[PDB]
């Protein structure tokens, strides 16, 4: 099932890397945000997202995949009423690929039937691995976007721009994607001095209407270990090589 410390070398080598910014939105690494509408199925959109990114990097093809199929057929995940990321990736391999999002479109909380035969050629993974709670920035820069868990509040929903570090949550309650890291030098309005504010860049599952054209940023530090709102305690990324 592979581990970080080995697979890292396959790509990292070991240059050490600018911990300030790398953003997959800009190197053919980020597929478009989608809207899970009413239905608690982020676990599905997060996982399907992370693979969509691996395909667009490691084999440079654009694909939208049926997160619906996943809800209907992933049995170690409890449909629209929740699920876990690894469980998805496990069920993913068992199914041996998922249908194009066109042959098998998404329909939110509408009851639908698992139907493997609905499409012709399918798109699989080969394995998945877990990321340690620290080497995040190292992972992203070299491996790609990640699927991760997080704790959320109602303050959270109303986000619309800039750095957020507001109210978190009691325990992890939503699954989404890491897509990079960055930094804007912003001037402390009181001391009025060059302060470097580091942020993680994120993709959600609530439409382009929400946040920054669908995304949202969160403060952190240069090392990348400020994991605000229990960031990435569960954290896996899919591989196809
Ligand atoms: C990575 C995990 C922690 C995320 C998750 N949180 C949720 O809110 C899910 O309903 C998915 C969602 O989109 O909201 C979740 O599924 N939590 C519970 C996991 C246990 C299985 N879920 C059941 N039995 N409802």
């Amino acid at each position: 099932q592979m581990n970080y410390e080995e697979v890292i070398k396959k790509y990292k080598g070991n240059e050490n890397f600018d911990h300030a910014a790398y953003d997959w939105r800009l190197h053919s690494g980020v597929t478009p945000v989608k809207d899970q509408k009413n239905c608690g199925s982020c676990w599905a959109f997060s996982s399907i997202g992370s693979v969509e990114s691996q395909y667009a990097i490691r084999k440079n093809k654009l694909i939208t995949l049926s997160e619906q199929e996943l809800v209907d057929c992933s049995f170690k995940n409890y449909g629209c009423n929740g699920g876990l990321i690894n469980n998805a990736f496990e069920d993913m391999i068992e199914l041996g690929g998922i249908c194009t999002d066109d042959d098998y479109p998404y329909v939110s909380d509408a009851p639908n039937l698992c139907n493997i035969d609905r499409c012709t050629e399918k798109y699989g993974i080969k394995n998945y691995l877990s990321v340690p709670d620290n080497k995040l920035k190292e992972a992203l820069r070299f491996l790609g976007p990640i699927s991760i868990s997080v704790a959320v509040s109602d303050d959270f929903a109303f986000y619309k721009e800039g750095i957020f570090d507001g109210e978190c949550g009691d325990q992890l309650n939503h699954a989404v994607m890491l897509v990079g890291f960055g930094m804007k030098e912003i001037v402390n309005p009181l001391t009025k001095k060059g302060e470097k504010h580091y942020y993680y860049i994120i993709k959600n599952s609530w439409g382009q209407q929400w946040g920054e054209r669908g995304f949202i940023n969160i403060e952190t530090d240069e090392s990348g270990l400020m994991r605000k709102c229990g960031l990435g305690t569960d954290a896996f990324i899919p591989l196809i090589e």
